[PDB]
């Protein structure tokens, strides 16, 4: 089938996004203060997108997020058919790019505290996979920065892949996508590794609640998991009527 | 009408830039010493400035600057009359992006003085918005940082964007743009985030007016205000004449 | 004869991305804490190889790594005869790039231990050309590490140069793999410029059991050397039947 | 006459590099361990080389090095009538493009070692604008890194303009050479700015010399600003064999 084919480059794109974005997190977070900062967080994040949609591009157009397919979806340019199918294949891939990252660093995110798995707090291994909240990342605080960070990124992925202009070639997608990433990591949250993916922090959250941490991935911080799924996905909503009203509306 | 579309153009660009510029000055000044210094505040204007003009350069062309705008008209390659509309399009934006950075970090902002907004200080938060005078950045110092550092942009702008030369690809103008902005803040001044756009800087200014730090962002430094306006504008017709009389004048 | 060709290209190829990989180890690692950290390394090692192949990729298409290699005769898009003698031309090239380094801090690798060179330990300088097992690089720690970098490497490779895909144009195919390179050392392995690349393990490591190491080199770490050339090679095996299963299969 | 608009762009684009280069280096030196470090100064020269050649490609071809004029000249590329007339070009812009950072930074300067200029010691900052021997530039080992670093230099700048390839597009020339030079001060050179650039350092050393800092600017190191202009002519020399002897001779 060929929707199951757009699949399969959906779920490997996110892999390698996961993996790599993961992967420089337990370097910093298991290293503490030896292997780098919150910069070299931002430019692995940012690269692994442009990699991600350079290799998964060319079959499903790489969204690799399900707030830009659902953007792409409310805006009739995505039948709604491929909104749940796309979003699974988001979500696994993100667990199996954890999974990748658990077995990289096994031995070292188990002697992180002792011989044994603790969520959150001064030897915690559970926020290299899922971002939990912080002292200036509360309920409030948090949703509107994923909301202004979603908001953004789909205002750029809009501007690049729109029919009404020049056809962008190759690359200038993977580099411009990227670029929003990084940047939204650099401006937007006080802490936040990567928080406009909600495929990125469902799927790793569920492969730690299964790897051994235990429930409390989901009742921690107030029930906080939900947060970084809906936020997203309202600022997709935002951005698009802000595109829209700015720039779409008149391309006609 | 046409000249409104462009006009809107402007103005979604130039809050991006100004959206994700000072978030990243915001991240550096609350997080003292925390969250990276002087580096990651280049990059992200400069990437900020590639990602804005991306957006909007296919409407408007993206100048996103009233000194770019006001050398294009001076070589009578835009009319006159775009100069006014351009920078309140402009400045409506940078107005726009300061609030948004406002709203998030509200809470550190207001946090970092005790209950109360400071302009200018060691708890100071006004500078997160708009540039001040500090030691080496007095008014005979600063003014020819402005000045030098405008008229390195205009001629990199106008050697790009150059239509005796061959037609540059799409990305190749924005990359180009972005890359003097990082490298103007990493040589030019002793300590400047960005001080080659007008607009970003009385933008953000006015809105810290009455956002809550008072009529004092005005006075202080001896009425600096008026520095990074002046100047740029200044520095803009040199840029001009050193692009005619080197390269410009000989293509004929 | 053309085959000679094309060996000439991947010899100077991968002496560029040798002597410039090395240099920046040996700056690091000579200057303690001095001039930089794992963040110049890594940027230094992406950088390299985008230059060496922009340089050697018109004539032989840049593989410049035995891995590369051996994944294009699997998937018989080259022809057998070519893994031997591209092995051989990228072995030699990584020894002549270690003789280069070698030359260029002549006086300080001497001086990093008085009057002599040890092989590892806090006055060791043979790891600024080879690869050296830390305490986190164990024998089944270094080879997943090396088997799952070398599988991400060979998936974006084939995905970019793929006949079925479009075109790609000059350029691209350089600056992807460079940034899978930098985003390997970033995340992969706690202690790790390089393991991805059997010649530039190998070669450099048989300059220093010549160049007066002694032949230490090979019988450390319980005889390490065999495992930056089997794994990497068991790797990107793995990583054809991943971007066959996911992508390539489906491409027909 | 044509020549002598070549010769106008050579002089814009060498003073681009040396002007953003040079305010970079005065940037960290004045700021002792406050403005960043040796990362920043790389960055800032492989940027500058980048904007420099995208302001005058178009015109001259962008050599901005005696050392790439001399090799072009070589190999039978240009006639050796060019070779003189761009050397005197780019000697001048270098010159100028010192004068501008003086003036950027003249309250900074002076008071640096009180009210006097000093060129060598703890307090000197003659080394903004030109290179010193340090503790491992000697004269052997200054000859050597200049030597290999040009070769270096000299193979990508052939490999990526040579006619016999496909014609690369606009940008890949500006950001290759870019990218050779960020990496050439990474990697050679325990402590260089630039050293592949003969106008680079004559330029501003000859400015160093009437702004105030005396005739010591040439005796000092035992007469040591010769080998910034004789080694990279020498290895501009080998690294057109290096090229021809690997790649050239065989694109017939």
């Amino acid at each position: 089938y060929r929707l199951l084919r757009q699949a399969l480059a959906e779920c490997l794109g996110t892999l390698i996004l996961v993996m790599f974005g993961c992967g420089s997190v337990a370097q910093v977070v298991l290293s503490r203060g030896t292997h780098g900062g919150f910069l070299t967080i931002n430019l692995a994040f940012g690269f692994a997108v442009t990699l991600a949609i350079l290799v998964a591009g060319q079959v499903s157009g790489a969204h690799l997020n399900p707030a830009v397919t659902f953007a792409m979806c409310f805006l009739a340019r995505e039948p709604w058919i491929k909104l749940p199918i796309y979003t699974l294949a988001q979500t696994l891939g993100a667990f199996l790019g954890a999974g990748i990252v658990f077995g990289l660093y096994y031995d070292a995110i188990w002697a992180f505290a002792g011989n044994e798995l603790v969520v959150s707090g001064p030897n915690g291994t559970a926020g290299i996979f899922a971002t939990y909240p912080s002292g200036h990342l509360d309920m409030v605080n948090g949703f509107f920065d994923q909301f202004i960070g979603t908001a953004a990124l789909i205002v750029c992925v809009l501007a690049i892949v729109d029919p009404y202009n020049n056809p962008v070639p190759r690359g200038l997608e993977a580099f411009t996508v990227g670029l929003v990433v990084l940047v939204i990591g650099t401006s937007m949250g006080f802490n936040s590794g990567t928080a406009v993916n909600p495929a990125r922090d469902f799927g790793p959250r569920l492969f730690t609640a299964l790897a051994g941490w235990g429930s409390e991935v989901f009742t921690t911080g107030q029930n906080w998991w939900w947060v970084p799924i809906v936020s997203p996905l309202l600022g997709s909503i935002g951005g698009v009527f802000v595109y829209q009203l700015m720039i779409g509306c008149h391309l006609e």
